[PDB]
């Protein structure tokens, strides 16, 4: 059992644009979990994932399916603008976020980002 | 506003069958998440929801369908197995399991059962 990984999460709550929202991420060795819950629900599961690879000047492509939940363009635009830079830094990791915000602003995405950023877990 | 949790969640780490296991269990308004992680990895992604042709079994049986990864018969049989009962207890809610086990046995299955027992949310 010597050399088994930690599963590392790291969980704040905040108000953003007014109302109080959960945020948890979790690591796991190919995806990072991202749950962004207000009001207690689980909201849509948006799938990213690296659609290229990486390389000295470039970023890779990310690919956004909704996996449950409401599949709309906006959702798609939102995640990707909210959790690309998680891919990027966590070794280009794919995301799995779980988003309930019903209220979408980049007000709020920017805001989202900076409590994202205090549970980095990579 | 506080940095206190909106919804609940419950952890464990386990050795089952030899294998060290991290469990959480998080409750949402519609949903319960259940994570089941060895070897550090988020395995496939398992939606399961009552049947809705599904009457008067007391309990329903369960829609399951893979959402990410290896979409094969095993894994529907083992995920229904592993947390019917979660959504049986949960007010029927909907229940989205991540689950990573590398060799799945009755022993197994029925010990992780108990540790998911460890972490009810509901």
């Amino acid at each position: 059992m010597e050399d088994t990984p930690l599963v590392i999460s790291k969980q704040k709550t905040e108000v953003v644009c007014g109302v109080p929202t959960q945020v948890v991420c979790t690591a796991f060795s190919s995806h990072i979990l991202v749950v962004v819950t207000q009001f207690g629900k689980m909201g849509t599961l948006v799938s990213l994932e690296p659609s290229s690879v990486a390389s000295d000047v470039s970023k890779p492509v990310l690919t956004t399916k909704v996996l449950l939940g409401q599949d709309e363009p906006l959702i798609h635009v939102f995640a990707k603008n909210l959790v690309a830079f998680v891919s990027q830094e966590a070794g280009n990791r794919a995301v799995l976020l779980a988003v309930a915000v019903k209220d979408k602003s980049m007000e709020g995405l920017k805001a989202l980002r900076e409590v994202i950023r205090v549970c980095q877990v990579w």
